[PDB]
């Protein structure tokens, strides 16, 4: 359960992060969770932008999405998202030089390294920035650039409720989002799936994922793909 203070607050107080003056205040590193789209009834592509200020969290981008066909033209799609999202944030915000993407492969390992290869590509034409991707080792031990959820998404929905209670996940008032802002704000949307969290969340599931591998105890998972 969230706090109406906190829900009021995530509203009408947000960082300022494009002064010139204030670039050396924020941290460096852009953390991107992906949650892909997983069918009786179907669910969206949920896309998490998040970054760190001292030991609070800022969103920089967040994306929501569903798809019209969902075979192998899909995965162009969902990186094509993703990509324009980071490479739209970066151009804001000269000051990030690292980004540590997690893609989800529960749903299909396969199709999560695939994803991953789309963006690293797609962002990597744009911008010369540092790229690591969170690897698990596969059932052959090879390790593969996806995360794969369990157990520790209790412990990330909880982290994310104190953290969130709080006040120390805060929105960007330059938050990027080209699938949401269609007759909504994207706070306002996000803040829906947030009063709905229970003990469409694709995107809430994102924004708590990437807040989460924020920390230094995953640091070792992220590597070069
Ligand atoms: C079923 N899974 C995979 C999953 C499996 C085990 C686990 F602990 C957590 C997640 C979904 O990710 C479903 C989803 O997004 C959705 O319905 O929007
Ligand atoms: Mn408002
Ligand atoms: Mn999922
Ligand atoms: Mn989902």
């Amino acid at each position: 359960l969230i706090t109406d203070q906190s829900r009021e607050e995530f509203d009408i107080l947000r960082y300022s992060t494009l002064n010139t003056n204030a670039y050396d205040y924020f941290g460096k590193t852009l953390y991107v969770y992906l949650d892909p789209a997983f069918t009786r009834k179907a669910s969206g592509t949920g896309v998490a932008a998040v970054g760190a200020y001292r030991h609070q969290f800022l969103i920089y981008g967040l994306e929501h999405f569903f798809l019209r066909d969902l075979s192998e033209s899909s995965e162009v799609a969902i990186a094509e998202c993703a990509a324009h999202m980071i490479i739209s944030v970066l151009s804001l915000h000269p000051y990030l030089d690292e980004l540590r993407i997690a893609v989800e492969g529960n749903t299909n390992q396969a199709a999560a390294v695939r994803i991953a290869c789309l963006i690293r590509q797609s962002v990597q034409s744009s911008t010369l920035i540092r790229v690591l991707f969170y690897h698990t080792p596969d059932q052959n031990h090879i390790e593969q650039p996806f995360y794969l959820m369990g157990r520790d998404k209790a412990l990330a929905v909880e982290q994310f409720i104190s953290r969130f209670n709080s006040g120390y996940i805060k929105a960007s008032q330059e938050l990027v989002s080209y699938t949401i802002k269609l007759s909504h704000d994207p706070i306002e949307y996000l803040l829906e799936q947030i009063q709905n969290l229970h003990r469409s969340d694709d995107l809430i599931i994102a924004v708590i994922m990437a807040t989460y591998l924020c920390d230094d105890i995953h640091a070792i998972r992220f590597r070069v793909s």
